């Protein structure tokens, strides 16, 4: 059902070329799913009722070929001990096909490992079920409009190049960037994206069971927007909007309501510079950005990239096309 929107300008043609040269291919997903099934079978030995779920770029439609696999383990402090036991089991019995399994401290503790057969790393979290939901909510947004997936990919590639795309380093997480892209598409004068949670609350409700969650996108009809902007024009609008137009200090990005919402007066949101509302739980996906240096770096980089793209309507100004 993939459809490529009409390209009038050179920048839009280049964005489509990047989308075609970096679009996650079916083979990559297959290697990831194969590993997920074997890992689930291996853990099921440790926890008979456990279920291993692939979440993130791999299944939300915004993946790239170099994109790593994200695993969510579901079981019927509990998460901490279970993750440590999984890491130990991974070292003791699975050393043959798992390379250098690594336990990394984070808000959501995960285990980083590499599949030797597929040459693909994996990040596994235990019981962070909200990720399963946002994966398929994001997947629905990804295929709702033809320009969503290419635009997300060029912005994701652009951010990673300028080293503003790492939550561990204090910059924007890929989830936050995606949400920032979706919000821009939602709040345009001609709306490109609606609010899936508002329009179809039944489909994305927290009550739906996890195994029933992945079914939300198939049952949702597509959206036709009146926007006539090209991919390059949309990229420039997004770069201009987050560089000069969006007020980080006074506003919070909410994809849940499909509109900018004033920051809550409570103490959790007050300190933070960048406010992005997770649709399922009321938390900040931009919580990693906590340093003024990192915050200033992101803002200056957004404006710099917007400037260079305006002067030269070429992707090379902000993103190098040397590798393709």
């Amino acid at each position: 059902e993939i459809t490529l929107p009409e390209a009038k300008d050179k920048l839009s043609q280049q964005i489509l070329e990047l989308f075609e040269t970096c679009q996650q291919q079916a083979s990559d997903l297959k290697k990831k799913e194969l590993c997920r099934a074997q890992l689930q079978r291996e853990i099921q030995l440790l926890f008979p009722q456990s279920r291993l779920f692939l979440v993130g770029s791999s299944l939300n439609g915004f993946g790239a070929r170099s994109s790593a696999g994200d695993l969510c383990l579901v079981v019927k402090t509990e998460a901490r001990h279970i993750l440590t036991l999984v890491h130990k089991h991974f070292c003791t019995r699975l050393s043959g096909y798992i390379e250098r399994p690594q336990l990394i401290r984070a808000k959501v503790p995960i285990v980083k490992f590499r599949d030797k057969v597929s040459c693909v790393e994996f990040a596994l979290n235990v019981n962070n079920t909200v990720g399963i939901r946002n994966t398929f909510l994001l997947r629905t947004y990804a295929y709702l409009e033809n320009r969503v997936r290419p635009l997300v990919l060029v912005i994701k590639k652009w951010a990673s190049h300028h080293d503003i795309n790492d939550a561990s380093r204090g910059t924007l997480s890929s989830y936050s960037l995606v949400l920032m892209v979706l919000h821009y598409l939602q709040t345009l004068p001609e709306p490109i994206l609606p609010s899936l949670q508002k329009i179809y609350p039944e489909s994305f409700s927290t009550s739906v069971q996890l195994h029933l969650v992945h079914h939300a996108p198939c049952n949702v009809p597509p959206y036709l927007s009146k926007n006539e902007s090209s991919l390059g024009d949309l990229l420039l609008g997004f770069l201009k909007y987050y560089a000069t137009e969006f007020d980080w200090n006074t506003q919070m990005i909410s994809v849940r309501e499909a509109k900018a919402i004033p920051r809550p007066d409570d103490m959790e949101w007050r300190n933070k510079y960048i406010c992005v509302e997770e649709p399922f739980d009321g938390t900040n996906t931009a919580r990693a950005v906590h340093e003024k240096q990192k915050f200033d770096m992101i803002k200056d980089q957004f404006l710099k990239s917007w400037q260079r793209l305006k002067n030269k309507r070429d992707l090379n100004s902000v993103l190098p096309l040397r590798a393709a």
